[PDB]
């Protein structure tokens, strides 16, 4: 076979789509391989630029296709390099941008933990005819991690194995398995921006809903939680509109959903509570004193739904 | 004839617009006949990659097109292979990515059973002179369906049927009939999300609605019952921006009209019930018993829009 | 001249921009002319496949450019094919993808009536040197009226003139005049989802704002007015985000300015209805009896709106 | 040098972007020249169709680049003509699709008054190698005006200038001049929807706001004055959401914000009223009496920003 | 090695996108070497426009590709030129659209300091083979600061560094450093917009929240806190939909932030300050003389968290 030894180049990491599983990486793959000795012009190696490739390939050259398994359409090419040396190495310089499916799970979003996974493998060619050798990601592009959405954390991550096809068994009898090339880079969502535009307010309203049960008119307390669900209501389109897409709950959403049930609780616990007189001379306060009671089953709750 | 054997690779699907009843499929497409044998170097098939085709065309080799029916525009072709066995046969291997239309039903918008259609069909060579033999679809991209918006269920059909054109006749006298392959994916979206963030909401809204009826103050019945409107308008609007387009109502935007509806008839009846009295003497008390009837009502017009 | 007869097919339309005036049609386009005989290989048609035919064209094959008028841009063309009859006649098939503008007045937005209009002409050739036969157009694709935007009354038409252009008077004496085709497809906007869903809450918005001068209390009736405006607007924003952003006004929005003025006059009634008094002794019931003929004028303001 | 007559052709005008600046402009481009004789099959003018260009130009036939100076990026060129007179013209004609930029002053955007400015220039040739002659635009596409967008008023104007480069002074002696064509194309606003729609609510809004000075109870007058205050704070988020995103700020925008300081002043004045008891006996209706006033004070406020 | 003048136009600035940190540049490139010298039709130099350089490029002229470093995908190129003095000097003229990237931070939105960074460098040649000379940046296009979203402060600044790729000592042992140019455009957001109509209603929306403890009815109170509340609620969906996605909180979230803190701590005191009472007959009234002590707390607060 041929020997193939593959350099990443990643630039930044930006585009995720939530509801696509889908990211878009930048940077430069760099593919080096042996072949037959040429004369080139001087003892300076030859290199040859873009729109110039096919020139060389419909001369005889041979260059393989070192396709993206997970990208989806066609990557955008940029500027294509083909550096001929004399003694026989070729080396070959591109630049890729596209959009790469990941399974990129989204529970518990404010503090995601995910990998971005980059996958290569040779379109044509099988592994008794084309191996990559090793591959060093370079992924020197580490800023402050301030102003970022992503921080990533640690170094990447590579790796080299075989993939098997089943359905080249058909035609082909013993060469069936492919080289492919994995590469992970792990990141952390930044959880600053949410964690004090979202949750804490989230919280303030919450205890706003608690604060229902200090009032001492049946009427009034109606009002007052009607009021509260207005406002909860305002305040899930408010975070509906810049939370992603995702087709699942997150903390965010579960948050809402029991500030809903918490309000629903306290409109029914308040309406048994005026209508639990025999004759109308009853008064509404044994069991109105859930005021110190009922946020701490709601905090309890929000620690059962942590756990 | 010639026959021709097509494997149809899928890799996710993605990309439903409900109000244009179109969706992305990614994958791989398999092309395999029979044709001349020829002396290509070596025991060893002949491979051509990518740009290489069209001077294999321009020489005289046969390649038929295989488009896409449903298929809009054209699809963003990858990576494009051409394999010659020196016995006589040629696989052609090549990747697309489209958008595909198809009915697409969606009442039951929580609940929907649909299934993705493709469709292939070659673009220039009737059945007497192309015929497909037979296609394996391969669906192998099978994983957990707790973070999928969509649940794939059993394996995907595939069929092949003869498609006669009534407008090939005025030239064709009996040839005017083309080889077609349907493929049938069988999907159903994930429930849980939208159960849980909107259906038990509009409950919980409804439910608040019903809350009026216990109050003892006619005109502070009717700022409740504002109020409460003013609530379902903003949930309505809250609902609207997050659920699709599609141009009929679903479930929930019937259940927002039989909540606005169910607002209305409550100002209505309490309106007739405050000036029912003869000369002001009377109590709004007899019609105002309505509180273990109304729910009542409302469920049984939910039994019947569900039936 | 050279006689071309045109045979265009519909596959479906969608992409209805109401801004810019423009939808989106996808087919496939047939064009028959009569050339010189040639010896093709053997008594069977030859056939030309995609990126081929411009071996031909520099060969020397006569083909013309058929363009579209009211196109954008350039159309997505698809696969083409070429396929040459030793007897003479050439048939030219390919597949496009473009957006259409049209004059598409939106007036009774959701009991629209507009056609859509396909426009083709030779971009080269004029009168004496191309014509056009007969067109048979194929809207075959109709299916089920219930699940779809825009509900196609009856079978297209078509219609073949000459357009003649003052400017080529310049340089061409005699022979300024254009062969050129213009198909009519009628559709009919779907108008269940906009009555059930937008209509109605309407009514039933503007009869709760009637429904403010059944109270006893005047300041509360002022709350209760503001409380209405508060929901009117939050009705109005729940409109404008759904409906499209056409450059003029609808019914539903001549609906919700009368609404605005409803509310401002309610509000100017009870205003002067309180302050009749003389010396603060007159109650406001006299001129607050107008509860059933504030509707009655409302009426008759929508039955002219109508009209 | 060579003299160029230029004819332009305007289809239609559209996707005008605010923050952008960018405007769309679909039509053609009609080039006309005069060069060297030609010997031509036969007596009628030889014509060369899209993509045959090329062979003429490799063969030695001259024509210009003429760019667009304010297009960006590349315009959506369709088809192309090249037709060749035996006489020595050339008639060169094109059709494209691109997004021009302008100044494009948005201040009192309801009642806009602006031009769009198409400008060509020779891309390659300077004054001394390439001239323009005279330029006829063509804006026959005139229709109905109460279904557009845009009023274009009058007739488009023309003019011709040299536009002198100081970079090209370094290597150019005496020839650093280019010929320029630039075409203004006037256009208004359609106001209708806007006044219909969002001024006018916006009165009666602030004449709600205005309303709250005929109340009796000081604390009813501070719910009052924060339920308008809620009520402009959406009428201004439902016009911030249809009006469009330009940097600066409108009639509209000083509206609300006038609106505001409105509120504002009038919860002050409230309090102010409210706490002038020296003990707690004087009545708040001496410095109330402003409902006379205020709405004055708001009308002179209005002329002034107006004016 | 070759040395290359390259001058960069600027024709406008755009495409801000603030989560994924690009800018849209649009303008031209001219790139300026010496060659060996040839022999030109005539004393005039020698000129290929556009789709010709390719020839050229095949018959062996040297022509290099200038890639840009921080640009994603490929540039819009458009119109390029190749004008071939015959004594030897190469000028080469182009025409690019794309977007770049750079750190760009966005604290203190309104009244943001950040430049745009053009970064060019060769993608094959290094040091040893190709120099760049100067670069003299123009840009020109200045005008009036009023009606743009960006003031450019200053003229741009360019500065011309090598830089050394470690990665290349494998194969090149002592030439591994590229010739690269820098170049920074200041620019500075313009506040009139934001500042009238995000800081100033904040302001009054935040002294509406002030002035809720000047009433007397403690229920009363709590309806208008939660009023208040709903209200900062509608004002923060409000900014959040028309301000970026940037993923750190501005000074407008930090406002809504502790807009919302002074609305629970108000709650919480008038909660304290009516159940102070050891047996229900103290008043509320000592603690509740805040009204003139909270706002110069959220001032100093304020005074904070501005420096
Ligand atoms: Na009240
Ligand atoms: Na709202
Ligand atoms: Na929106
Ligand atoms: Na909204
Ligand atoms: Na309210
Ligand atoms: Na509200």
């Amino acid at each position: 076979p041929v020997d193939v030894s593959v350099s990443i180049f990643i630039n930044k990491i930006y585009g995720v789509n939530t509801l696509e599983q889908t990211y878009k990486v930048d940077g430069y793959i760099v593919a080096q391989w042996t072949g037959k000795p040429r004369k080139t012009p001087g003892d300076k190696p030859l290199i040859v630029e873009n729109t110039q490739i096919e020139r060389w390939i419909n001369n005889g050259l041979w260059v393989p296709a070192l396709e993206f398994i997970n990208v989806v359409g066609s990557p955008d090419t940029g500027n294509k390099r083909l550096m001929l040396f004399p003694d026989g190495r070729v080396i070959y310089n591109a630049r890729f941008l596209g959009s790469f499916s990941n399974d990129m799970d989204f529970r518990l979003f404010p503090f995601d933990r995910q990998q971005f996974v980059l996958e290569l493998e040779p379109f044509s060619y099988n592994n008794q005819q084309l191996r990559f050798s090793d591959i060093q990601v370079y992924t020197e592009n580490i800023d402050n991690e301030e102003i970022d959405e992503w921080w990533i954390r640690g170094k990447a991550s590579t790796h080299i194995s075989d993939i098997r096809y089943d359905h080249l068994s058909s035609v082909q009898p013993n060469q069936n398995e492919f080289s492919r090339i994995t590469v992970r880079i792990d990141a952390v969502r930044n959880p600053s921006y949410y964690l004090w535009s979202f949750i804490l307010p989230l919280g303030l309203i919450i205890a706003a809903s608690w604060s229902v049960f200090w009032l001492e008119s049946f009427s009034e307390r109606l009002q007052t939680s009607f009021t509260l669900m207005l406002t909860v209501v305002a305040y899930a389109f408010y975070t509906s509109n810049i939370l992603p897409r995702l087709p699942y709950t997150t903390v965010i959403d579960q948050m809402i959903i029991a500030g809903y049930g918490s309000i629903f609780a306290a409109i029914l616990l308040i309406i048994f509570a005026h209508h639990r007189q025999a004759n109308g001379v009853e008064d509404d306060l044994l069991i109105q004193r859930c005021r110190l009671a009922f946020p701490l089953g709601f905090l309890a709750i929000g620690c059962v739904l942590v756990i």
